[PDB]
């Protein structure tokens, strides 16, 4: 599997901190072997995609699940591939639980960007009260099971699973933790897809990943790389890029 | 005599493409609009900087919607200094599609449009009520509501007949102005007389070249947020449906 590090911008960007960024980028030294993608603001994503060479992927934050229609203040798959931008973000925590989308809304939604041409990195994971509870497998299920529901095609998605109590706090997951939901999540899409795309699918890490952790976290077996918050707008978005070699 | 600058946003909604805007931006740039109306258009946010470059200041360019702090961990919102920082004044909030498809509560509308005020954005602020709010006699009530959450020389307020927009059913200009006249009167009394004589208050119910100039006539409609015509020619009589 290709290692897929994804740098989550979230509601961080103007042309001068976005130009910062893209130098950064573009003087990089990045392994090779690695799959690097930018999700800027909406605002920036043509500008972001023509300063920044093809190499990256520049992602949206988030879409809408018909080309066009009544729905002010939304974007559609249409128009991402219009100003030359194919990947999206969906279903990110904040998205579910602040924003209130759906488990219905995300699969759908999902469905909608795969059947564009979009490919999807696909935000899963549980909220602490539903860790202590016991229900991470349960929640994480359900919520891909939303996304798996009237999927049939998976070469385009990446799953990124981002346990809620670590995100924006510091509490990243220890690497048995993510290792853990990671294979779980694995073992479910070998039962309920196929063991061929079980073997292929990467499934990246969220939540508090740093230059300090990433090394560590990117050694786990069923751990295929990153969705990075706060670290992508720093330096050391570069040196999670590089924690798999 | 009332003395409002007649105001006319269309709001193009999830519809644009590189294509098309550059038609609707031709087609902005060469009509014959009326020169004492207020005209602005709000396209996809992906679309903002690029429209804001093409189109003449003399044109308002807003986003469709946007979050209530300068930057954060909110991913997929933007904020109102990002549209400053793309040269874009302007943007519509409380959006009834906002409100009733995608969840937004009274408190976050009132929440975004005191954080965009601050930030130095205009908003066009959107009010309304649906057809069981209507029916169990509570357009006021909501309509109220909606106000108080918020509550202006940066404020164009718009009222949207949901109850006619999700229904099918036709608003008339005397229920337009019904509603227009009592939310200007709750201005009147919960800010200032002065306050409500010069905000404007556009209609956001269904409008059309063939309605246009009977609702505009209306004394306290003061122009329109329009839907559908705005991506369409309609759009340049709507502007031009006070003159």
């Amino acid at each position: 599997r290709k290692f897929f590090v994804g740098g989550n911008w979230k509601m961080n960007g103007s042309k001068k901190e976005n130009d910062k960024l893209i130098e950064m980028l573009t003087h990089a030294k990045i392994d090779p072997n690695t799959e690097v993608l930018v999700a800027p603001p909406a605002l920036y994503l043509p500008s972001v995609r023509e300063k920044l060479d093809k190499r990256f992927h520049v992602a949206a934050q988030n879409c809408y699940k018909v080309p066009s229609g009544a729905f002010t203040g939304e974007v559609s798959p249409a128009m991402l591939k219009d100003v030359g931008c194919d990947w999206v973000i969906l279903g990110h925590s904040e998205r579910r639980h602040i924003l209130l989308e759906t488990d219905q809304l995300v699969g759908e939604k999902t469905n909608h960007a795969i059947s564009a041409g979009v490919n999807v990195i696909a935000c899963i994971g549980e909220k602490l009260e539903e860790r202590e509870a016991g229900k991470t497998e349960e929640v994480c299920f359900r919520q891909m099971e939303a996304i798996r529901k009237n999927l049939s095609m998976w070469n385009h998605i990446v799953i990124a699973y981002e346990p809620v109590w670590a995100i924006g706090t510091g509490k990243t997951a220890t690497e048995q933790q993510a290792q853990e939901v990671h294979l779980a999540v694995r073992r479910w899409m070998e039962e309920k897809v196929s063991p061929a795309v079980a073997k292929s699918i990467r499934i990246i890490y969220g939540g508090s990943v740093t230059a300090a952790n990433c090394r560590t976290l990117a050694k786990q077996p069923d751990v295929d790389g990153f969705l990075v918050g706060g670290a992508s707008l720093k330096p050391d978005f570069i040196e999670i890029c590089n924690a798999n070699a």
